[PDB]
Protein backbone atom coordinates (compact mmCIF):
# COMPACT_ATOMS: atom_id res chain seq x y z
CA UNK A 1 0.00 0.00 0.00
CA UNK A 2 0.98 3.62 0.66
CA UNK A 3 3.22 4.79 3.46
CA UNK A 4 1.97 7.26 6.07
CA UNK A 5 4.04 9.97 4.33
CA UNK A 6 2.46 9.07 1.00
CA UNK A 7 -1.06 9.24 2.42
CA UNK A 8 -0.24 12.66 3.88
CA UNK A 9 0.78 13.86 0.42
CA UNK A 10 -2.39 12.41 -1.11
CA UNK A 11 -4.60 14.22 1.37
CA UNK A 12 -2.61 17.47 1.00
CA UNK A 13 -3.21 17.33 -2.75
CA UNK A 14 -6.87 16.59 -2.08
CA UNK A 15 -7.15 19.87 -0.12
CA UNK A 16 -6.49 21.62 -3.45
CA UNK A 17 -9.40 19.77 -5.08
CA UNK A 18 -11.74 20.50 -2.15
CA UNK A 19 -11.28 24.26 -2.58
CA UNK A 20 -13.14 23.93 -5.91
CA UNK A 21 -14.76 20.52 -6.11
CA UNK A 22 -17.18 21.36 -8.96
CA UNK A 23 -14.45 23.01 -11.05
CA UNK A 24 -12.08 20.07 -10.68
CA UNK A 25 -14.94 17.60 -11.30
CA UNK A 26 -16.12 19.35 -14.43
CA UNK A 27 -12.57 19.48 -15.86
CA UNK A 28 -11.97 15.79 -15.10
CA UNK A 29 -15.13 14.73 -16.94
CA UNK A 30 -14.43 17.03 -19.86
CA UNK A 31 -10.86 15.65 -20.17
CA UNK A 32 -12.32 12.13 -20.09
CA UNK A 33 -15.08 12.75 -22.64
CA UNK A 34 -12.95 14.75 -25.10
CA UNK A 35 -9.97 12.38 -24.85
CA UNK A 36 -12.12 9.24 -25.03
CA UNK A 37 -15.49 9.93 -26.74
CA UNK A 38 -16.60 6.33 -26.22
CA UNK A 39 -16.91 7.16 -22.53
CA UNK A 40 -19.58 9.78 -23.19
CA UNK A 41 -21.77 7.01 -24.63
CA UNK A 42 -22.04 5.42 -21.19
CA UNK A 43 -23.91 8.51 -19.94
CA UNK A 44 -27.41 8.76 -21.35
CA UNK A 45 -27.57 12.18 -19.65
CA UNK A 46 -24.46 13.58 -21.34
CA UNK A 47 -24.60 12.02 -24.82
CA UNK A 48 -26.46 15.16 -26.04
CA UNK A 49 -23.26 17.14 -25.38
CA UNK A 50 -21.87 17.44 -28.89
CA UNK A 51 -19.16 20.07 -28.29
CA UNK A 52 -16.77 21.08 -25.52
CA UNK A 53 -18.58 24.43 -25.25
CA UNK A 54 -21.78 22.54 -24.50
CA UNK A 55 -19.91 20.42 -21.92
CA UNK A 56 -18.44 23.51 -20.26
CA UNK A 57 -21.89 25.14 -20.14
CA UNK A 58 -23.60 22.08 -18.61
CA UNK A 59 -24.60 22.65 -14.96
CA UNK A 60 -25.60 19.01 -14.73
CA UNK A 61 -22.12 17.90 -15.78
CA UNK A 62 -20.69 20.07 -13.01
CA UNK A 63 -23.18 18.50 -10.60
CA UNK A 64 -22.05 15.00 -11.59
CA UNK A 65 -18.43 16.08 -11.29
CA UNK A 66 -19.19 17.08 -7.70
CA UNK A 67 -20.83 13.70 -6.97
CA UNK A 68 -17.84 11.84 -8.49
CA UNK A 69 -15.13 13.72 -6.69
CA UNK A 70 -17.04 13.69 -3.39
CA UNK A 71 -17.23 9.89 -3.59
CA UNK A 72 -13.53 9.65 -4.49
CA UNK A 73 -12.56 12.01 -1.65
CA UNK A 74 -14.44 9.95 0.92
CA UNK A 75 -12.58 6.90 -0.36
CA UNK A 76 -9.15 8.59 -0.28
CA UNK A 77 -9.71 9.80 3.28
CA UNK A 78 -10.02 6.15 4.33
CA UNK A 79 -6.35 5.66 3.42
CA UNK A 80 -6.94 2.22 1.92
CA UNK A 81 -9.41 0.98 4.55
CA UNK A 82 -12.16 1.55 2.01
CA UNK A 83 -13.92 -1.79 1.41
CA UNK A 84 -17.37 -0.56 2.52
CA UNK A 85 -17.17 2.59 0.40
CA UNK A 86 -15.54 0.96 -2.61
CA UNK A 87 -17.47 -2.33 -2.97
CA UNK A 88 -20.84 -0.63 -3.82
CA UNK A 89 -19.18 1.73 -6.31
CA UNK A 90 -17.42 -1.14 -8.01
CA UNK A 91 -20.64 -3.11 -8.18
CA UNK A 92 -22.78 -0.24 -9.56
CA UNK A 93 -20.10 0.54 -12.17
CA UNK A 94 -19.85 -3.09 -13.35
CA UNK A 95 -23.45 -4.20 -13.15
CA UNK A 96 -25.57 -1.07 -13.70
CA UNK A 97 -23.30 1.29 -15.63
CA UNK A 98 -21.19 -1.28 -17.52
CA UNK A 99 -17.92 0.65 -17.19
CA UNK A 100 -14.88 -1.33 -18.29
CA UNK A 101 -11.81 -1.03 -16.05
CA UNK A 102 -9.95 0.74 -18.91
CA UNK A 103 -12.31 3.71 -18.49
CA UNK A 104 -11.27 3.88 -14.81
CA UNK A 105 -7.68 4.03 -16.03
CA UNK A 106 -8.73 6.87 -18.33
CA UNK A 107 -10.34 8.89 -15.53
CA UNK A 108 -7.34 8.25 -13.25
CA UNK A 109 -5.06 9.75 -15.89
CA UNK A 110 -7.50 12.64 -16.36
CA UNK A 111 -7.29 13.46 -12.62
CA UNK A 112 -3.48 13.65 -12.82
CA UNK A 113 -3.74 15.85 -15.92
CA UNK A 114 -6.26 18.22 -14.36
CA UNK A 115 -4.14 18.56 -11.21
CA UNK A 116 -1.18 19.72 -13.29
CA UNK A 117 -3.36 21.94 -15.44
CA UNK A 118 -5.00 23.74 -12.51
CA UNK A 119 -1.89 23.80 -10.30
CA UNK A 120 1.09 24.14 -12.65
CA UNK A 121 4.33 24.10 -10.71
CA UNK A 122 2.35 23.28 -7.50
CA UNK A 123 1.90 19.51 -8.01
CA UNK A 124 5.41 18.19 -7.44
CA UNK A 125 7.08 14.90 -8.29
CA UNK A 126 6.47 13.44 -4.80
CA UNK A 127 2.81 14.56 -4.86
CA UNK A 128 2.23 13.05 -8.31
CA UNK A 129 3.86 9.78 -7.16
CA UNK A 130 1.61 9.54 -4.09
CA UNK A 131 -1.62 10.47 -5.92
CA UNK A 132 -0.76 7.97 -8.67
CA UNK A 133 -0.35 5.21 -6.06
CA UNK A 134 -3.66 6.13 -4.43
CA UNK A 135 -5.50 6.02 -7.76
CA UNK A 136 -3.83 2.72 -8.66
CA UNK A 137 -4.96 1.26 -5.33
CA UNK A 138 -8.49 2.50 -6.01
CA UNK A 139 -8.48 1.02 -9.52
CA UNK A 140 -6.95 -2.25 -8.38
CA UNK A 141 -9.50 -2.81 -5.64
CA UNK A 142 -12.30 -2.09 -8.15
CA UNK A 143 -10.70 -4.57 -10.56
CA UNK A 144 -10.78 -7.29 -7.87
CA UNK A 145 -14.54 -6.73 -7.49
CA UNK A 146 -14.91 -6.79 -11.28
CA UNK A 147 -13.12 -10.15 -11.43
CA UNK A 148 -15.46 -11.52 -8.75
CA UNK A 149 -18.44 -10.52 -10.94
CA UNK A 150 -16.79 -11.79 -14.14
CA UNK A 151 -17.24 -8.33 -15.59
CA UNK A 152 -15.33 -7.59 -18.82
C1 LIG B 1 -13.06 8.22 -9.98
C2 LIG B 1 -13.82 7.23 -10.50
C3 LIG B 1 -15.35 7.29 -10.37
C4 LIG B 1 -16.09 7.59 -9.28
C5 LIG B 1 -15.61 7.93 -7.85
C6 LIG B 1 -17.47 7.52 -9.68
C7 LIG B 1 -18.56 7.75 -8.86
C8 LIG B 1 -19.89 7.71 -9.19
C9 LIG B 1 -21.02 7.93 -8.30
C10 LIG B 1 -20.88 8.24 -6.80
C11 LIG B 1 -22.14 7.78 -9.03
C12 LIG B 1 -23.61 7.87 -8.56
C13 LIG B 1 -23.91 6.58 -7.77
C14 LIG B 1 -23.80 5.30 -8.57
O1 LIG B 1 -24.53 5.14 -9.58
O2 LIG B 1 -23.02 4.39 -8.16
C15 LIG B 1 -21.73 7.47 -10.39
C16 LIG B 1 -22.60 7.27 -11.43
C17 LIG B 1 -22.27 6.97 -12.73
N1 LIG B 1 -21.00 6.71 -13.22
FE1 LIG B 1 -19.26 6.94 -12.11
N2 LIG B 1 -17.55 7.15 -11.01
C18 LIG B 1 -16.26 7.01 -11.46
C19 LIG B 1 -15.92 6.66 -12.75
C20 LIG B 1 -16.76 6.48 -13.82
C21 LIG B 1 -16.37 6.34 -15.21
C22 LIG B 1 -14.90 6.34 -15.64
C23 LIG B 1 -17.51 6.22 -15.93
C24 LIG B 1 -17.71 6.05 -17.46
C25 LIG B 1 -16.74 6.16 -18.36
C26 LIG B 1 -18.63 6.28 -15.01
C27 LIG B 1 -19.95 6.17 -15.34
C28 LIG B 1 -21.04 6.43 -14.57
C29 LIG B 1 -22.39 6.51 -15.05
C30 LIG B 1 -22.96 6.29 -16.47
C31 LIG B 1 -23.20 6.87 -13.83
C32 LIG B 1 -24.72 7.11 -13.82
C33 LIG B 1 -24.92 8.59 -14.14
C34 LIG B 1 -26.38 8.98 -14.14
O3 LIG B 1 -27.06 8.74 -15.17
O4 LIG B 1 -26.84 9.53 -13.10
N3 LIG B 1 -18.12 6.46 -13.75
N4 LIG B 1 -20.35 7.44 -10.46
Amino acid sequence: GLSDGEWQQVLNVWGKVEADIAGHGQEVLIRLFTGHPETLEKFDKFKHLKTEAEMKASEDLKKHGTVVLTALGGILKKKGHHEAELKPLAQSHATKHKIPIKYLEFISDAIIHVLHSKHPGDFGADAQGAMTKALELFRNDIAAKYKELGFQ
